[PDB]
């Protein structure tokens, strides 16, 4: 279970998963926590 606000994408351009904050839109490589 990801934190409030977050979302697991991948990226188009490099197929790597990615973090998506649709909270305070920040993203980030990294899962957070």
């Amino acid at each position: 279970k990801l934190p409030p606000g977050w979302e697991k994408r991948m990226s188009r351009s490099s197929g790597r998963v990615y973090y998506f904050n649709h909270i305070t839109n920040a993203s980030q490589w990294e899962r957070p926590s």
